[PDB]
């Protein structure tokens, strides 16, 4: 199938990307260097995860020796909750834009709906533990977004964790100037997010799927969690088509129209886990992998669940 879907601001965006949640420091320049040269052409960032220096370094070689051209490369990055101010969107875009070495993004993100108190720490908590809020709503963060379009930081703008009634708030904000263009959420077998997908694609929004093999490397993993990259059923689906699990995993989402981000810092994961589009998982596959979900998340943001905007209260 193709590899890249058409977007409401008339961009066209790669299906597969890179992950870099996790990816340490020291590893990730490697990682996005490897990916490039393998074909990979998105690449998720975000602020929070401390790393995009060394992505950025990354992309600027393949850039500087023309493995690659920049409008060929669809970069993502996110904002994080402790910049949800009016006054402070421009700068933390531009702290992401300096340290990727890019003078724009093609698309950024509202990482989280909630936003903190700002500071130098990214989740400020009080007396007890609590996140501090900040009283930023979600409309006002928006129309800081839509500036960022404006001023030509950012090709396009979305929303990142947003439940369909946040999305809904957004989509009926007065005056809205550009409607979010992606909408990434968590989703895998495990969570396979039926509502809020149709909800999100009934509106034009393109939804990319996170943690798609079930985030194996999450710092709060407990043995007793499931593992999709180990469910014997998702092992015979790949058997039967002569691929990997996770080639399983990846394929999975492509074929509900998603895009999909899976991370590695393992050079052979990250050639193998591109080599999805020479195979087709079939309908039956596809709804006996939705069969196993059990709304179970690798990220519910467990400090923030009394934020006002917390958006996992609410079924979808
Ligand atoms: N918007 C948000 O709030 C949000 C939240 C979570 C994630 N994300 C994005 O989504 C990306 C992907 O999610 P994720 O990082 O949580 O997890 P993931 O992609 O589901 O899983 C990553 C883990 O799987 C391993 N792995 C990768 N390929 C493998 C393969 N072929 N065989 C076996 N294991 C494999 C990786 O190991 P190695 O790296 O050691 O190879 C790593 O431990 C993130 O990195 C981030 O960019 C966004």
């Amino acid at each position: 199938m193709a590899s890249r879907i058409l977007l409401n601001n008339g961009a066209k965006m790669p299906i597969l990307g890179l992950g870099t949640w996790k990816s340490p420091p020291g590893q990730v320049t490697e990682a996005v260097k490897v990916a490039i040269d393998v074909g990979y052409r998105h690449i998720d960032c975000a602020h929070v995860y401390q790393n995009e220096n060394e992505v950025g370094v990354a992309i600027q070689e393949k850039l500087r020796e023309q493995v690659v051209k920049r409008e060929e490369l669809f970069i993502v990055s996110k904002l994080w909750c402790t910049y949800h101010e009016k006054g402070l969107v421009k700068g933390a875009c531009q702290k992401t834009l300096s340290d990727l070495k890019l003078d724009y993004l093609d698309l950024y993100l509202i990482h989280w709906p909630t936003g903190f108190k700002p500071g130098k720490e990214f989740f400020p908590l009080d007396e007890s533990g609590n996140v501090v809020p900040s009283d930023t709503n979600i409309l006002d963060t928006w129309a800081a977004m839509e500036e960022l379009v404006d001023e030509g930081l950012v090709k396009a703008i979305g929303i990142s964790n947003f439940n369909h009634l946040q999305v809904e708030m957004i989509l009926n904000k007065p005056g809205l100037k550009y409607k979010p263009a992606v909408n990434q959420i968590e989703c895998h077998p495990y969570l396979t997010q039926e509502k809020l997908i149709q909800y999100c694609q009934s509106k034009g929004i393109v939804v990319t799927a996170y943690s798609p093999l079930g985030s194996p490397d999450r710092p709060w993993a407990k043995p007793e969690d499931p593992s999709l990259l180990e469910d014997p059923r998702i092992k015979a689906i790949a058997a039967k088509h002569n691929k990997t699990t996770a080639q399983v995993l990846i394929r999975f989402p492509m074929q509900r129209n998603l895009v999909v981000i899976p991370k590695s810092v393992t050079p052979e994961r990250i050639a193998e886990n591109f080599k999805v589009f020479d195979f087709e998982l079939s309908s039956q596959d596809m709804t006996t992998l939705l069969s196993y979900n059990r709304n179970w998340r690798v990220c519910a943001l467990l400090s923030c669940t009394s934020h006002k905007d917390y958006p996992f209260h609410e079924e979808f």
